[PDB]
C-alpha cells in the first residue's frame, strides 16, 4: 500500500521541483518515496559515457551496459519499468489509475535517439516493462514526460470538462451564465453536461 | 528572437526549462492573503482562478502579437504540427491554471486583442498546467523503429545483422517492417 518511484536520468536536477512539491508528511510517512538517480553513477570511464553512434546510420543512442547496471541495482521482480518514448503506447487516465495501484515505478529517461532497445528486452526478463508516449509530439528527452506521468499518478493518491466561473458576475462585458447563479443543482448539472458535449464535439470530434 | 512568458502560482516548477521569463501570478494580487482563487459559481469540487487577477497579469505581459496558450484538459490536442506552427511565433504566453482552472472569461476577453489557444497535451488529468507548459515549450525549443548501439552482443541479445550491412534501402525496409508490427501492437487507436 505504498508508492516508491525511482527516476533514472542524466539530468537529475530536472526532477527537483517535483520532489520539493510533494507534501512533507506523505514523504515522512513513507507513503510516497520519490528518488532521482544520475545514470552517470553507473559508468566506468573518465568520460561517464552513456551514449554512442547508432548502428545503421542516424545522433546518439544510450548504451545498454550502463542501463543494465543501473536497473540491476534499482529494480526488483515487483517493479514496473516505464520507458517514456514517442514509440510507446499512449499514456491515458486509465493507465494513471492502473499505475496508482503499483508498489514500485521506475522511469528510465532517455535522451538523443533513445535507449538501446535491448535494455527494454533484457529488463522484461526480470520485471514488467511499459514503453509509453504522453502524446504525438517529439520531446528532447523523457524527463518532462516522466514528470507528467508521475503528476497524473500522484494526484490520484494525494467528455471534456466545461467552463468554470467565479466572482464577479460581470467582468469586461462578459457575464457568468445565469443558470450558475440559480441554486438549482439538477438543472446546473444538466447545463454542465450539455456545454461539455458541445465543447467535446467542437474541440475533439475523434472522441 | 522568440519571447516566452510563463505565468503560474508555482514558478519553481518551470526551473527544469529565446527569451524565457517565468512570472509569479501572486504579483498581480493586492490583498494581504495574495488570493488568486475564489468559489465556483454553481458549486463544484474546487476553487476557480479569478479573472480580475489574470486580467491584470495578461494586460501587463500580452500585446496584440502574443499567442496566449492556456493548458487545459478541455483544450484541443497538442501535436507536432502545433509545435512547428508555434516555433514561428515571436511571443508565446502560457497561462498555467491550478485548482479547477481559470475563469472562462479570461480566454474570452484575451481573444479580443490577441490569439488564444486552449490546449491539452493528452487525455489525462494533471494537478495544474505547469508540467504541460514544460512539455509544449520543450517540443517548440528543440525545433529552434528501435535503436541500437555498441556492443554488438549484450546479455544474450544481438543487434539485428541488417543494421551492420551498410545497405540503406535494406535497412529502411527492415525498419518499416519492425515499425509496423510495433504500431499494430502499441497503437490500436491509429
Amino acid at each position: 500500500g505504498s508508492m516508491k518511484i525511482d527516476v533514472v536520468t542524466i539530468f537529475p536536477a530536472y526532477l527537483d521541483p517535483l520532489r520539493q512539491s510533494l507534501p512533507g508528511r506523505a514523504i515522512a510517512s513513507g507513503l510516497v518515496d520519490l528518488q532521482v538517480h544520475d545514470l552517470r553513477r553507473w559508468t566506468y570511464d573518465v568520460h561517464h559515457s552513456v551514449d554512442d553512434s547508432p548502428y545503421g546510420g542516424g545522433g546518439m543512442v544510450m548504451k545498454a551496459p550502463v542501463w543494465g547496471e543501473a536497473l540491476d541495482e534499482i529494480c526488483s521482480a515487483e517493479t514496473l519499468l516505464v520507458v517514456p518514448t514517442p514509440a510507446g503506447s499512449l499514456f491515458d487516465q486509465a493507465t494513471a489509475r492502473r499505475w496508482s495501484a503499483e508498489q514500485h515505478l521506475v522511469f528510465a529517461c532517455g535522451r538523443y535517439e533513445g535507449i538501446d532497445q535491448r535494455v527494454a528486452e533484457d529488463s522484461a526478463r526480470r520485471m514488467r516493462v511499459e514503453e509509453v508516449s504522453i502524446g504525438d509530439y517529439v520531446l528532447p528527452g523523457g524527463e518532462s514526460a516522466a514528470v507528467v506521468m508521475i503528476e497524473a499518478v500522484l494526484r490520484l493518491l494525494t467528455l471534456l470538462e466545461g467552463p468554470s466561473y467565479t466572482r464577479p458576475p460581470s467582468w469586461r462585458g462578459l457575464d457568468v451564465p445565469e443558470i450558475l447563479l440559480s441554486g438549482d443543482h439538477a438543472r446546473i448539472a444538466t447545463w454542465r453536461r450539455e456545454v461539455s458535449l458541445r465543447r467535446t464535439r467542437e474541440r475533439r470530434p475523434d472522441l
